[PDB]
């Protein structure tokens, strides 16, 4: 089906032990009629999650802005947050650290 | 504001050069009245993106299932896809590779 589409899995590697919590982004699905399946030609495994683990989210794709100082010899972790244009009200900050060249 | 909340940034590091495309997950926002802001006490930068870069998405949080063989000496990349319970129709596969212990 084309209706079901996974956009991505936050991580692409993990221990063969499993039990590792991850998240995947995808298109519309029904939390009551959906499941995740790991598999190979002769093996199949299922992701462990409930309906409460299926969240409606907004995703913003953007290119980072160059940092003020391009000659930094050490990492600089700055703030990143959403900000409304109209009233300029920001969200809580989330860290992102710029790396030297 | 508590209305605006970022759940996460796919990456937490990048070159100070900027221009690096990333994506961030967050709660409800208005694509016409929203913006991303990078900053420090005395500096501010803006994420580069348009309305077409704000997507409504579903995110599923789940724990990976242990792989069949826990004694693998080399990485095994298997398939991962959504599958409907009712009609068992799967989505295209996305790779995920199990790592040895």
């Amino acid at each position: 089906t084309s209706e079901l589409r996974i956009c991505r899995i936050n991580k692409e590697s993990g221990p063969c032990t499993g039990g590792e919590e991850l998240y995947l982004l995808c298109d519309k699905v029904q939390k009551e009629d959906i499941s995740v399946r790991f598999s190979t030609a002769s093996w199949e495994g299922r992701g462990d999650f409930s309906q409460a683990d299926v969240h409606r989210q907004i995703a913003i794709v953007f290119k980072t802005p160059p940092y003020e100082d391009l000659e930094i010899s050490e990492p600089v972790t700055v703030n990143v947050q959403l900000q409304r244009l109209t009233d300029g009200e920001c969200s809580e900050p989330l860290p992102f650290t710029y790396l030297p060249r």
